[PDB]
């Protein structure tokens, strides 16, 4: 039994797809234990969500548009959840998602990919702490 | 403009139709203005939302019911959002509520009946007082 | 609680729309308690089941209809299960069953309207009997 | 058997919903005649199409949406296929549309209404002969 | 063209997924050619079709579940039916079943897993006789 | 950007999947730019769209198959539309498609395999003028 941290990012709310990806996971038998709307989340928080990519060329770009819009963040909880929804999500590059996953059926850009998912269990805890302190 | 309130009722988390009811209003261009998760709703508050049924049979169970699972709070905005959110929803009676609304489609009982949804802008206002103090 | 006996008839499997409409009824938490596959069910069952309509124009067409590709027959249970179905199906009428119910998604044609469902308690009884005489 | 005249408006693409209201239309079994996709239809088609509401006051307003995007015209065949396809379509007052119908279940503005289907034979051969002069 | 059997397990009617199973193989066109369903599937069927696992670990439990709530047993038939409904059906392990596969959008245990599919051809005509003899 | 033809086949008029294989594609992000409906394709537009094809054994199968019903031609635009179509498409072979792709969920035949997409970029512009001149 695993928690995982889970944004729904704001090309989600843009492209009315909030449910969609929440029932994807939802009809894997995954649930809900947290969860909070940020009609805009805070900069300082996404800066410390994506701290590891603060250097990086797309770090304002990725920052800029995480705040564009809504987001939701949920923490889900299931056996082996971080790397079963990690799965669904699908690869960050559009040129590699695979068909049947949520960025491989939905997603057509490496930016606006419309989720994050916690990658690892020490990941989990730190962003869970972010978001749900 | 309007808001009303909206509650995801344990049912729905039980038969894992969170995002199917969501969806519906989501399909209908109804904007998230706040929301809440509640693992599960303090009694109190459920007895506050229900004031109006306090003499009705079926109140302690309706109680019960509220506190049995988690609940989702939602405000939503639109245009005329009360009153069209209403007609989505469906009659509280599975005699009654249609084929295409979410408990025509989805909802077989009185009680257990997956969604709540503010019937007047009076209602609403103080329903979102009750979720959303802040 | 009641049981009503349920027809997936021909067109749903030519069309493949078996668990589609399956589905609905699932959906709205009615419990299937038996049910049987024919791949060509007899004629006689046929004049049975619609020995009302004996004396009707169609009655012919109908048998034909009906014996011209599988079946499902079902049981479904649940409260007041008869009624409740019947509003899920929808009018024969193509020109008036309404969007949102099987027929008026799906059928498009006063015969071939994808499924039976019992009208009454006592045609329930006869049905089921027919259907499933042990 | 008739042919009916609908339009694909530009908030279907706007929203991603063209296939959504297609497949509604074909999942009742309606075939296509004829289609034309259009980028931008002129404002001349535009206003002979809507020619009866020349004097209403949101008549511009009209007009510059419906050339706000692009649109899908397409002539479906079926029986009663006019009136049938109304049905789905649903009232165009959001106050109105049924739950179940294309606009029902989508559109939340008595304007951008997602779709536009003929309301009678006469309109049937009035509007197939604007979008499909040939 | 081949037959191949295929069994709705109790977590599919639980979780009322019968439909969305059956539908994933009938859009897929796989007919049936024969179907029954069990309130309860007798024991000793069960043990028959999962024969082969009668000296491992989890055979008690996996019984135990097997008539735990109803089964519907299927005969499907088209080209290729065994091969490809196992490619639809997905790994037996939620680590390793993939997005776009039933049990990898659905299934969340490996052992409540909603669908049997036969493996191979001579396993399909044993299961086939043992459930429609 | 690019731009990539797809042909949607009699098969998919046939069993209604028009919408459902239109719609997968929509959900991508991709979009219309150009679409044509033919009641009947005239022969010598299939012939010349599968030319490479013209002296493999299933030629004329193939072309009396694109003949038996109408079809769809559509130009889709989008940031490497080309090859993530590909992707949606799914393998010609029914023993390869993947779950999650057109033809891994819908198609059962090698032939009757629902949908056409360009496969490279000079295949894309030769089609576009074959079907779009
Ligand atoms: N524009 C751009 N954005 C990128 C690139 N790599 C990552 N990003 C953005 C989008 C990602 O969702 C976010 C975090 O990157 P990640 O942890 O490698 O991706 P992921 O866990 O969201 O799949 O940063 C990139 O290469 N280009
Ligand atoms: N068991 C039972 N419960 C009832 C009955 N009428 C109402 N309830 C419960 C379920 C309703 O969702 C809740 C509030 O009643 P309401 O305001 O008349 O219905 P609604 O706005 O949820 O459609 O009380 C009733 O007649 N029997
Ligand atoms: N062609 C034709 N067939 C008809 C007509 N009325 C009924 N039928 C056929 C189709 C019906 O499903 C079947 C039984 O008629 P019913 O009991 O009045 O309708 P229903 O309970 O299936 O809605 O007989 C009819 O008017 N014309
Ligand atoms: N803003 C506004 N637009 C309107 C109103 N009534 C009609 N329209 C627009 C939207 C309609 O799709 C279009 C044609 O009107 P119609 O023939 O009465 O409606 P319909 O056949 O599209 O349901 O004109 C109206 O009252 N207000
Ligand atoms: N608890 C548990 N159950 C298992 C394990 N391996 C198999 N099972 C159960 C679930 C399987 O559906 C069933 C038959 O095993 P199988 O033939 O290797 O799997 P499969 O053909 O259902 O994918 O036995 C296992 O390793 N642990
Ligand atoms: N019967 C048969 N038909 C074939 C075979 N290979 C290709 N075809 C037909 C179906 C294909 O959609 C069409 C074009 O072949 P392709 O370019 O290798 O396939 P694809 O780009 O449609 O996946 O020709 C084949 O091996 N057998
Ligand atoms: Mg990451
Ligand atoms: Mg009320
Ligand atoms: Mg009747
Ligand atoms: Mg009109
Ligand atoms: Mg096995
Ligand atoms: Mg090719």
């Amino acid at each position: 039994l695993q928690r995982t941290l889970v944004l729904i990012k704001p090309d989600a709310f843009e492209r009315s797809l909030v449910a969609e990806i929440m029932g994807r996971i939802e009809k894997k038998n995954f649930k809900i234990v947290s969860m909070k709307f940020w009609s805009k989340a805070p900069r300082n928080l996404i800066e410390q969500h994506y701290k590891e990519h603060s250097e990086q060329s797309y770090f304002n770009d990725l920052c800029d548009f995480m705040v564009s819009g809504p987001i939701i963040s949920i923490v889900y909880e299931g056996t082996d959840a971080i790397s079963k929804i990690r799965r669904l999500q699908g690869n960050t590059n559009p040129l590699a998602s695979a068909p049947g996953t949520i960025r491989g059926d939905l997603a057509n850009d490496i930016g606006e990919n419309l989720i994050h998912a916690s990658d690892s269990e020490d990941s989990a805890v730190d962003e869970i702490s972010i978001w749900f302190p």
